[PDB]
Formats: structure tokens, C-alpha cells, sequence
């Protein structure tokens, strides 16, 4: 199957030589701002092979038709970010924001707060680095794992803020649940964390426990999701990455945050759309 | 949503009241020995309510139409297991064997092999303990947290053995992307790992990689699964349990053992089907 | 399969002894003044056996969660016409109507008006018909084929009226073509009709052609629909069954009337959700 | 949704400015013969611009992974035209043939039997007609109905040959519900028979029962489908077009004969993997 999401269904398919890859993006919204500026950017990221939407968007915006994409087995990494890219179009749209990016390397895991990683220095690093005090370290370790002709695992964050209320197809269509399987259906990724995550195994329900009684929640032990639903908290998604099984990518783990993001973009852009009719009141407004 | 999978559809329904829970569960293939007591007593091992079968099987075998079951928001845990019975049923036809266990509980965490856990002592536990040296601390842990009037998490431990090859659709419905999807989806559970896990992010290449060149797979660091494919290796799957949110569950991780069961189990089941026709010459044999 | 529809999604589920039979209808928004009597009356209407809600409602309102239905290989039919009460129910609050009756028995077919069949004569007819000069014809023609041990086929009419525009999913979910697919699996049938259907093959463009160019649409040859979405005007669908293959029934196109009903009810109760997030407007306008 | 089947999937994307049209076949098992010219020769039938397969074959056979094409709102008769030629190659590995042709132009109907339509004629006619002594009426009529500057409906006749038995998923999959939904889906149709069609209606069960006790099924009134599933017997397929909405199409109906043939492909093709898997027999076989 080379198509994902339930309402917000993405599709890429492969292109023999390699020549070039590309993407479907079907069930976005008409009448969407497309940024194709903010697509091209993005796919320059991974490995940092021009974006060249073929259709659904007619004068900027969305015409709410699948919108077809070609960027010059397959490299799906290529097509995950173009189709992330478009999704995050709609996201932006309820101020939604995904960032990702690289917290440990090798040995090297930074030991900061989960809202303590640099992301300002994260976008302007060459490694997405979110801890300027290990930047160098995992420079380091990647480049030696390079001239060894060898390659180094990583440890990737995602945060996402600005997040709505209830967003995730309770039972068996989960927020986590969903992101599970976007992150780990990356290649080299082998454990995805939410909020506490391993750790929480190791706690108490009184230390665990995030209650509010009064405004919003106090403590986001939760990761931004309760029952599999979004509670509005930001969102904390931690991806590892196994070492790549000079030349070579020495630690796809730095490639992969960027996927990564594109997929709970894609995700997110998805349960957006599915939980647009879960209220009789949503649905007449909808329909005036 | 309360179907999960792609050809062996799980559905649950619940009942106000909680008189009884229900589920559905359609593409079992027919020609299958109905072992009733093997989903009775596996319904036994949660929260230790007589499940009654109410078609797609008759005179012991299963007719290939939808299995309806009930056993007396609803309490989806007693149906996962239900479902996730039926779908062994099919999976011990061809010596698929999914087994789990608690092998952390609190701040007492096992630091043996993954391959040297004691599954025999687990079904002979109260609590499934994989550690018959940490017996003792899980039960006080538990007990201590449940005088407290608290709760507290616990780390499971699910193996498949018996595996075959080729399980998982490639792209985007991967054998780790489904078993991390029903198992994030399960209630607590924060953090999922497939083979080295968290830890195969500190490794490098050269350590991580499994290789055979000869006959079967060396190490197993993969976990059983490469390229979102199994690859025969047995499964080595963990996911972890946040405290529950004398009486309630001060540990909930153990019952969650057994639900972490039955849904490898129905994912399990569900690409041995989807995996039927992937060769044209397993079809022209399907049609004899 | 026993479910269906892309976002509402109807199971039935059978129960060997024949005891009972029961569906499941998930999608279905939150809010809703759940009319069980027009349920339990829907009921009555086929082979004219109480309906038990099991869940998804509470306090007369749907809750939005899974609506569990039983009712005393099955028989379908009676879980088909269930689900599709409940899905009415969300059509009523777009008063969207739906409603059928039988206008040919055997070789006697009313040859009067699409708009001109009679629904008020049809609600008070024991067999549903549409043409009161031939309502002691088909009586006849049925009776006839009982007494003969034999059966007759039957030409059913649906008509839509109150219908929104754009109600389906352009492409390969057109409102057409969902139509065709839940009538042609009706029991029975061999044949189903849009507008002019057959007749429309024999016409010449400017004689099928339905203009406007003011207000509404002039004529209705189309049914109701164009590009497989919805035009505003309303729908003509015509469902044909085959004689079944005193007891037995000697003209099940009587009971599959109000079969035909309910599939149309749930499809359009399906394209109704589908095309809620068809544009942002109405999106920003479902969060608020 | 551009996408299109259970198992089988189909994709259709555009290309704005009309350069060209692509489709995507996920789903098509590896190890197939790719005749790439029976596939070219399909797209001259239409209208009657070269397709370029991208990828899911090497070596002119099918590698089993999607298959992408291209060929030069979009078109999308083009796209399905090619996809459904895809799918008769894994049609041709079980001898199911599927073939249609015109039999019906505005007041000119054959009324020849069923088996006795010319389909040796129809491959040599210019617009594929069934009955030799009315193609020179539907020329005419065609004609006629073009320097009139207007258009003709037609009716279309897909046999289906080499027919398996058990094709099709019953409850809401079933063989004649996805034809039925695959051909009212094509452009200008509004009415799909099978078999007997609408006159089963004014049939009575003695006459339209199609008995065996023996060999095969003596009479074939079913068209093919009984109860949703194949029973071996050819499939009497009627597809009817309406007046499209020199220069333009004067009857689409005649391009749209060789679109009906590629959907019931797609779907036959589709329901040949769904039902692979339906015996626990079938499955071993499968995996040795």
C-alpha cells in the first residue's frame, strides 16, 4: 500500500533510475493558501530535487482536488516531506506548528527539559541540534562514524504546539496510535515515545497525574494526549533512530527528523479533517 | 471507529450499563478448528464473564463469516482479548506463538536477556513476572502502591516465535507501524520498542547490524522485523505502562500484559491474510 | 465484510438459531434527538421482533460514540432497515427525506409520472403502491403467484426529496455510484435507475439536457445527480427485484422497498458527514 | 478519492493544462507476464496518447510493488483505460475474459439474444458493434446526431468469460454491487443490468430460476452472480449512456463501451485477491 490517512489520504509512488519520486495528496480542503515557497524549503532540508506541483491547486489556492507532485523502490523519504509539506498548509491555517529535531547521538543524549531544546538553534544548525552544549559532540560523533566507514543511531524530538481540543479517532484510530505508526513505519526507527514515555513506567499515578481543576493543565506528563484524544497541551514525540545499515548517510537519524515531522504532520492535518463532523452543531454550521 | 485492521476487521461494541461487552470479528478464513476453550480461559487471564460465541463457527469449525462474540464507552479490554483469541486460533495453524509478560513494575526494572526472560514462570505468576528474582518487588511495588491509594507503571514484555517471513505490507501498513498503532492505542501505554529500542540509537552500525550470509540471522537486534517486513527472527516487542489514572488498578501494566497479547495477535493474523496473494504462484494455488 | 460506508459506517452481525440479529452504526455525530419509536415503526414496515438500542445514546440524544442495536448467515434485512432508521434520524435534521413504494408487480407497471406516484396512497397501501389503479392488480398478481407456489418480481421506486447540493465524494465515491452498490446488493435485485436510466440511452442531448441559467433546474432527467454529485433537485431511483428464488414470500420486492430505503438512507447519511470538511470555510467554521 | 478498490487499488491523478493523465496500481501480485502492448493497444480502443510505465516491473514482469503510468480535473477515461488493462494481464493467468461493445444507439436497439451479440464483429467495427444489421443505423444515427450539432445515449453489453465461482465478498462487497458501483460511476451512465435486468422484474420465480442438479447451471437469467458471488456462468453485464452533456462527442457511449470493460476488470481483478485468502485450505497452499 503506498497510501496513508484516513480522510487526508496520502500516495507516493516510485519511479524506476531513480530519475524522480512523487506524491498524491488527496481530501485537502479547497481553498487553501499554498505556500509552494514553503514546499520547496522543506524538501530542501532532508539531505541538505525541485517540487513541481502537478495539480489541485489552481491561482495559490487549493482547489480541494488531489494535488499531484513530482520532485526531480524509490526514495519515499523525498515524496513523505512534499506531502507533509502540503498538509502543513491546512495546519498553519488553525495555527498548528511541527518541529523536529535531533537530540542525541550516539552516546551523546542531551539531558535538557523536554520544552528546555533549542529550536531557534535547531533550525539554523547543520544537524538540527535542540542542545547547543552537544552540538559539537554530535558533529564529532557522526564524523567519526563516517571516516570509520561506519554508522551512529539518533534520537529525534517533535513537538508540536498551538494544538486544538480532541484531535484523534477514539478506539482504534488514535492520536498516539496514529503517530505510532507514522514514526515507526520510518526507516531505521525502532522505539517512538509520548510525553513521559518509557519513564512513565517507572512512575506513581501521583507523580504522573496531570490535573487543572481550574484553567488549563499543570503538568504535560501526558504528552498532549489522553484517552487518544489531543487535550491541548503541546505535543511531546520522542523518534529513535537506529544506526544506517565519505559516502553514505553515517546517521539518517538527522535526515529522519525531518521526515519525521512530515509525517505527524500528515497525521495531524488527518484527524483534523475527521474530527470535523463529530458535532451535530460542527455539521449545520458546515452546511449553514 | 471501532474496527481495526485491513483484511481481518476487529470490531467491539459496547453496551450502557456495562450488562456485557461485545466484538465482531470478520476475514477469518473458514476451515478453522474452533478451540472455545482457549478463548475462555485467555478472557480468565485479564483481571484474574463467560464469552458466548454467537456465529461464524459451527460442529467446531469456523465458517468464514463474521465471528460474533459477547461476553458478561464499555470496557473494550474484555473484546480485545475476545477478538485477539479467535485470531490465535488461525495463527496457531501455522505455529505462530505470541507470549507476554511484566517484566518491570515501578522503579524495579529486570536487567536480564530479552531471550532469557522465564515465560514459563510468567504463566505460572500472578503477575506475569518474566524475572523470578524481581517476584517479590513487583507484588510489594504493587501492594505498596495500592495501600497508598495510588497506582503505578509497569514495563510489558511481548515475544512472537514460530515466525514466518514476509508478514507486513510494505510502505505504509509495515508489520512495526501496525503493532505500534494497536499497542500505543492500548490504555496507558506511553512508549513502544521493537528490538534494541531506545538503546539502538546510542549503537553504531557495526554493533546494531544483523547479518547471516549462510544459513538464518546471527543477532536479533532488529527485533524480527527489517524494512517494515518480518524477516523469521523471533519478535521482540515492548511496550511500557504509565500508572493507572483496597480497590481500582494500582497496576494496570498487568492486566495490560494480556491485552498487549491479543492485539499482536490480531495484527499478526491480519497480515498472514494480507500477505496471501502477494505471489502469483500462491494464487494460482489458492485457485488450485 | 459485514460493515459499510466510508464515514458511517453500518455493521451487522448475525447470530446462528436465527434468535436475533443486530447492527452497529458508528460515525453517526454527537447530538442527535434519537426517535426510537421511528425506529421501532421502521421495523414494522418490512414483512408487515423490538428493536433494543444497546448504546450510543443517552438521554434521548446520540452520544456520537458507536450505536449498538439487537432486534428479536441471519437475515440481513431486518439489521439493514434498523441502521438505516438511525441514519434518517440524522437526515431529518437537513430534512432531508426519503421514502419508497412498489410501482410494478409482474407484468402490470405503472406507466404514470416519476413525480406523480402517489407516497400518500403508497404509507397507507399494504404493498407500498405508488399507483392506486393498479393496487388490486399487483394484490392479485401476488396472491396469484402465492397460491401457485411461485413468486414475482417487483419494480421499486425511491424518491429523495429536501436534498442538499455537492452530497457526494467526486471520483470513486460518487453519490451514483454508492447508490448502485448498496441497491444492487440489495437481495433480489438485478437492475437499478437513475432519472431517465435506460430511456436516457435512447434520448437525443437536447432532449436529456437539464438547464437553469436562472434559478433552479428546468427538468430532473438526470435524478438528481450530475458528475456523481448531487444538483439540489430530487432523486429518482428506481431498484428492480426478481421474483424471489400460504408461506414462503411470493414477492419479496414488497419488504425490499423498505430495504432500499434504508440503504439510500445510509448512504446519503454517509456523504453527509463526507463532504463536511470539503472546504475550509466550513472548517474554521466546525472549530469555531 | 482517486483511488480506487478493496485489495486491488486503483489510482487516478491529473496534470493541470491537460499534458497528460497517470495512474497508480497498488495491490497487483509480483510475477506477472506485463504485456505493455496489450496495454497500449487498450488506449488506441478509446477515442480511437502513449503510455510510459514508471515502475512495479522489471524485466517485463511484475515486481508486485505499485505500478505507476503516465500516459500523453484531467481525463481520467484515460488513466482508467490503462489500469484496468493492468489488471486484465493478472485476468489473462486465469483464462477471465472481459469484453464489451455497443448495442444500442438512440431509437436503434438489437434485439438479439444475449450469447448471440457479434463480438468478432464488434473488435473490427469502428464503434464496436454487437448486431451487424444495425451498424449501419448506428453510424447513421451517430452521424445524424453530430451535424445536429447534437448527441445520442447508447447502450453498452460487458460479457465476462472464464468465469471463476466464488468471486466477490458477500454482505457489502459483492460482485454485482462493486460492478454496479464501477459502471454508474463512468461518465453518462444512468441505469447498470445484470442478467435478466429490469424484465426480471416482470418475471416469475418458475421462469427465472436457473436450476442444475447436475453439471453446470442450465439457464443463465442470474447473469453471472448469485447471492453477490460468481457461480461460474458468463457475466451478462448492461451498461446504458446517456446523450453526452464536427466536433465534440456525439456518443460518448462508444468510448465509454471500452471504459466499462477496464472497471469490471479492476473489480474482477480486485475480487480475485480479496477472495484468495477465504480458506484456511487455500492459505497453507499458499505458504507452502
Amino acid at each position: 500500500m503506498n497510501t496513508f490517512g484516513t480522510r487526508l489520504k496520502f500516495t507516493s509512488f516510485g519511479e524506476s533510475h531513480g530519475v524522480a519520486v512523487g506524491c498524491i495528496i488527496d481530501g485537502m480542503p479547497a481553498g487553501v493558501k499554498f505556500d509552494e515557497e514553503f514546499l520547496q524549503n522543506e524538501l530542501d532540508k532532508r539531505k541538505g530535487d525541485k517540487a513541481q506541483v502537478l495539480s489541485g491547486v489552481f491561482e495559490g489556492y487549493t482547489t480541494g482536488h488531489p494535488i499531484a507532485i513530482v520532485v526531480f523502490s524509490a526514495r519515499e523519504s523525498v515524496a513523505r516531506v512534499a506531502g507533509g509539506a502540503v498538509a502543513a498548509m491546512l495546519l498553519r491555517e488553525f495555527d498548528i506548528c511541527v518541529q523536529s529535531g535531533v537530540f542525541g547521538v550516539g552516546t551523546f543524549v542531551s539531558n535538557l527539559k523536554e520544552e528546555e531544546f533549542d529550536f531557534e538553534f535547531a533550525k539554523k544548525s547543520e544537524i538540527f541540534c535542540l542542545d547547543p552544549k552537544l552540538e559539537s559532540d554530535f558533529k564529532n560523533e557522526i564524523l567519526n562514524a563516517r571516516n570509520s566507514k561506519d554508522s551512529v543511531g539518533a534520537a529525534v524530538f517533535t513537538k508540536v504546539s498551538g494544538m486544538l481540543i480532541g484531535l484523534g479517532e477514539v478506539l482504534y484510530d488514535k492520536l498516539d496510535s496514529k503517530l505510532a505508526h507514522a514514526l515507526m513505519g520510518i526507516n531505521a526507527v525502532k522505539a517512538v515515545e509520548i510525553g513521559e514515555g518509557i519513564n512513565a513506567s517507572k512512575m506513581r499515578g501521583s507523580c504522573n497525574n496531570d490535573a487543572l481543576k481550574d484553567g488549563k493543565f499543570l503538568s504535560n506528563h501526558s504528552g498532549g494526549i489522553l484517552g487518544g484524544i489531543s487535550n491541548g497541551e503541546n505535543l511531546i514525540l520522542k523518534t529513535y533512530f537506529k544506526p544506517t545499515p565519505g559516502r553514505h548517510d553515517p546517521c539518517v537519524g538527522v535526515r529522519g527528523s525531518v521526515v519525521a515531522s512530515a509525517m505527524v504532520r500528515l497525521v495531524l492535518a488527518d484527524c483534523l479533517l475527521l474530527n470535523a463532523s463529530a458535532n451535530l452543531n460542527n455539521l449545520k454550521n458546515a452546511y449553514g
